[PDB]
């Protein structure tokens, strides 16, 4: 009933944005726990803290302990705003940076600040199109578009569908925000110039959508695996089964360095690894993934051309984390070899100290595989993808891992979309 007589868009029309979101952020208060009225306060305190926290969570390893009441705030968080879901769409508001679209060209003019710069506008709108921009933690927003400047270049209009949990909380009462749960990602609609206060913007239309990601939904996970992979696991040739088994077994650094540059062991034969390889390849051809999914890998730095001790691989130093955003963002780069993805965002103790975490778009209709449905890869959460695909870089972003074990570090979050 809350939304009975409010438009989908409020536009310039703060007045009535603030109406409708008394009466729903106090009905929505009353229905709250203590646990949850005291962790919406904490995300109005630190916001930031919060949801820089729920990367660090959702990619480390298992026994991570973590902080105890941040736990407590991102369960209490979710479960507050899934009780103030929208009954039809919302249009909101917000101003964005160059890095949430993983854009580093200035799109200001060089000769007036208030215009917007041609050329640059046009790289932008390649860049935003054929790609879901993943927003981690939770997403608070405003309800009309912003009377003031901003020092950011970009203004989102981004449209929640019907049943998107969507609280209305905050401390000015003529100027409530609205806090959008954790899952969710961005798909452009559109892209245009828009001046506010004597200023141009690049505005940004686009749409909420929840893209397949377990995370570290385990249950869910192997449910999805065993579904979908397990009639295709019936189905495999001995041979085809045989050499999937080598690869997952430890097979792969062989088939893999030799996919790369052709690499031989002496005791090896070419015609071995030939074989291997169409099995493999034969096998991961025969039930295309289902519906579009995030994968992740833990990568080594020889995939972007780095050495474990090469001085542009420390991280920690800002410097660093610049050059490689400098070097590979917007790129699309060939991918000769099978390509080991876990749909889990966990990290993994084999591979803990891996600073480079790829988060795959992996489309329908891909060349890829559930692997783990077969027997003895309990733990195992594999989709193992047929070579010769395409990373296109999406994003870069940089999150710290403290942990002992995860090696201290900074470590690059890489976007990406398979094509
Ligand atoms: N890496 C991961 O996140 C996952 C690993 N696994 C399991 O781990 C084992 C595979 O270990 P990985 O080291 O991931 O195998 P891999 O053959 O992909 O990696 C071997 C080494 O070669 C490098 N490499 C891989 N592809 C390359 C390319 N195109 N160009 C240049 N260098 C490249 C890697 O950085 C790594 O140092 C398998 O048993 C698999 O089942 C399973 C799921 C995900």
């Amino acid at each position: 009933m809350l939304d009975d007589n409010r438009p989908m868009d409020f536009a310039k029309d703060k007045n009535s944005a603030t109406l409708w979101a008394k009466k729903r952020k106090q009905v929505w208060l009353n229905n709250l726990s203590k646990a949850e009225s005291t962790s919406i306060n904490n995300y109005i305190k630190n916001s930031s803290e919060i949801n820089s926290y729920s990367i660090k969570k959702k990619f480390a390893l298992d026994n991570y302990e973590g902080i105890e009441t941040l736990n407590e705030d991102l369960k209490n968080i979710s479960t507050a705003v899934k009780k103030s879901m929208l009954t039809k769409p919302l249009y909101v508001y917000y101003y964005e940076a160059n890095d949430k679209f993983g854009f580093n060209q200035n799109l200001e003019s060089s000769l007036d600040s208030n215009i917007i710069d041609e050329e640059a506008i046009n790289n932008f709108a390649k860049k935003i199109s054929d790609t879901n921009f993943i927003q981690d933690g939770f997403k608070d927003v405003t309800m009309t578009e912003p009377d003031i400047n901003s020092k950011l270049p970009i203004l989102v209009h981004l449209k929640l569908p019907t049943n998107t949990p969507a609280a209305s909380y905050g401390n000015d009462e003529e100027n409530l925000r609205v806090l959008i749960d954790q899952g969710y990602s961005l798909k452009a609609t559109g892209l245009s110039i828009v001046t506010i206060k004597g200023k141009q913007y690049a505005k940004v239309d686009a749409d909420l959508i929840k893209q397949l990601n377990f995370e570290n939904d385990v249950i869910s996970a192997s449910q999805w695996g065993e579904e979908n992979y397990a009639p295709w696991l019936k189905e495999l040739t001995s041979n085809e089964l045989r050499d999937i088994n080598n690869y997952l077994g430890g097979g792969y650094t062989a088939i893999n360095k030799y996919l790369l540059d052709g690499t031989i062991g002496e005791n090896t034969s070419k015609e071995d690894l030939e074989e291997k390889i169409s099995n493999i390849s034969s096998a991961l051809k025969k039930r295309k993934i289902p519906e579009d999914i995030i994968t992740y890998r833990r990568m080594g730095p020889n995939e972007f051309g780095l050495d474990l001790n090469s001085p542009d691989y420390d991280f920690n130093k800002v410097e660093n984390v610049s050059k490689f955003k400098e070097k590979w963002l917007g790129k699309t780069i060939p991918v000769k070899t099978f390509i080991s993805t876990t749909v889990l965002s966990n990290n993994i103790s084999a591979f803990a100290k891996r600073k480079l975490i790829l988060r795959l778009h992996l489309p329908n209709g891909s060349n890829a595989a559930y692997v783990s449905v077969a027997e003895g890869y309990k733990n195992e959460y594999e989709v193992l993808i047929d070579h010769g695909y395409s990373y296109k870089i999406d994003n870069i972003t940089e999150y710290y891992d403290e942990s002992s074990l995860g090696g201290k570090t900074n470590k690059l979050i890489i976007d990406a979309t398979l094509i």
